């Protein structure tokens, strides 16, 4: 039984992992089929950063300045263009490694895994969630930048998110594998913050089912609530506010358990308003806003 | 910049699960050279996992009766023999993709990750310490048993841990890869209870270690303690001890940071106390012990594998 965070096996990304350098900048790129992907800020230099002419940069580039590795193997390069943000190295030797994969672009509140890398080399993978602000909270050191987010679900690995930059508050962005940013944010040293971040509703509901799903009651009353009324106060607390669509996502676990999607809401407006004397849930004093619904039935069932 | 629990890559051991069937039961084999590793109550039934004769019903199968399926390929099994609680089926060829390897059996308070498994299918990876009472906390469905949990050191996989049963308050418990029990938990199907738990105190410091190294520092203060002053309080609250050997264990973390290790114990006796007031410390309200001195210093200087 028990409930924890969990990752999806990363052993299908890992053989798809390299390294690639330009001049004296290393990072990380994802090779799948004969493409190598990884973010375009490689070809810059330490004067031109925070104003970079990235198709000027890749004009004055040939093949042979990127160099590729694939743990000792030495890849050719025979092509290089650019898309969005994202850098796309053709090369002589298709991946014979390559996983079935798409590449997909997420909404806030979604979850996936990353391989966190370095050198073309994995160092762990962990759990984190596309916050509402664009931003994710991750863990990465210099270096980290091309490691990348995926789901695996079936056996089709979804990459959704390449590792590009640190803004001041510690929190990471980054770019679907097109190359276009989640949020507002530039592959440039100008200056950036990511804005006030806020509580992922329709998660922390998620999670609460999770609870009663693995026999905890405690936080449950005899209130319910409306939708308009519930967010006005969700909103005093910071939390994203709950639409229909979300009641709806929330459907099965609503008929799993017998507690509807409204009751459930009124349980969170109680302990926003009591907080939890005490007690934890599922292992934590704080309500965790981290698993989708889709996360929990597959955890739960 | 920022901190997770982190797994380790689960690549190498993915290429080693398999499934394992006998008779009605099915659950996840490890495939080592020509071996493949599961709990031996693989071979009960129903009315057997009441009591079991393990050699007794071991003695009656053949080869033929282990179904072992590795991905679309049937192995064939030639032996079977049982090493305390886990069941060998020797099969016909070699696994591929043996990674280098090593089983070890680890001490309460060590941490690894965890692959869990279904119908010999790898579905997720997570971080698990091994707690004072010999539980994991782990997330485990029917099916999940012959999943294994390993650490990486350079290139080599350190096997320590195989999943056999969920005890009733919902936490788990296992063996090492030679089948023997972690804790005092016997592989029969009955309501087995374990002891009190404790936190794991060194684990406790690496963790507000790693978060200072990310600049969360209300909780430090001007005072310090000794191992005896800080050992009694810790005793109070159901703490581990803290030994000589866990203080030089934090030296790297202490000298990184200038916060000795008996000043960072007068913080953490101070939160233990007082506890924290309406703050958080790395996004958690509880103290986390689930983080290694390793484990820190792995993530917080980028160790690769
Ligand atoms: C690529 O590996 C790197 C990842 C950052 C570096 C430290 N931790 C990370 O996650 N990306 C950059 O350095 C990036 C390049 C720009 C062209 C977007 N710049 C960046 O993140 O600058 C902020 C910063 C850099 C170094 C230390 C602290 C903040
Ligand atoms: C092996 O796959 C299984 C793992 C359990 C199943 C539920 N969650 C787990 O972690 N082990 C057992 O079922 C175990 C087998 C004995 C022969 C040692 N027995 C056990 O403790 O089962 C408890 C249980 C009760 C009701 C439903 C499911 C499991």
């Amino acid at each position: 039984s028990g409930f924890r965070k969990m990752a999806f096996p990363s052993g299908k990304v890992e053989g798809c992992m390299v390294q690639v350098t330009c001049g004296t900048t290393t990072l990380n790129g994802l090779w799948l089929d004969d493409v190598v992907y990884c973010p375009r800020h490689v070809i810059c230099t330490s004067e031109d950063m925070l104003n970079p002419n990235y198709e000027d940069l890749l004009i004055r580039k040939s093949n042979h300045n990127f160099l590729v590795q694939a743990g000792n193997v030495q890849l050719r390069v025979i092509g290089h263009s650019m898309q969005n943000c994202v850098l796309k190295l053709k090369v002589d030797t298709a991946n014979p490694k390559t996983p079935k994969y798409k590449f997909v672009r997420i909404q806030p509140g979604q979850t996936f895994s990353v391989l966190a890398c370095y050198n073309g080399s994995p160092s762990g993978v962990y759990q984190c969630a596309m916050r509402p602000n664009f931003t994710i909270k991750g863990s990465f050191l210099n270096g980290s930048c091309g490691s990348v987010g995926f789901n695996i679900d079936y056996d089709c690995v979804s990459f959704c998110y390449m590792h590009h930059m640190v803004l001041p508050t510690g929190v990471h962005a980054g770019t679907d594998l097109e190359g276009n940013f989640y949020g507002p944010f530039v592959d440039r040293q100008t200056a950036q913050a990511a804005g006030t971040d806020t509580t992922i509703t329709v998660n922390v509901l998620a999670w609460l089912y999770a609870a009663v799903i693995n026999g905890d009651r405690w936080f449950l009353n005899r209130f319910t609530t409306t939708l308009n009324d519930f967010n006005l106060v969700a909103m005093k607390y910071n939390y994203e506010p709950l639409t229909q669509d979300h009641v709806d996502i929330l459907g099965p676990l609503s008929a799993q358990t017998g507690i509807a999607v409204l009751d459930m809401c009124a349980s969170l407006k109680e302990l926003l308003q009591n907080g939890m004397n005490g007690r934890t849930i599922l292992g934590s004093a704080l309500l965790e806003d981290e698993f989708t619904p889709f996360d929990v039935v597959r955890q739960c069932s």
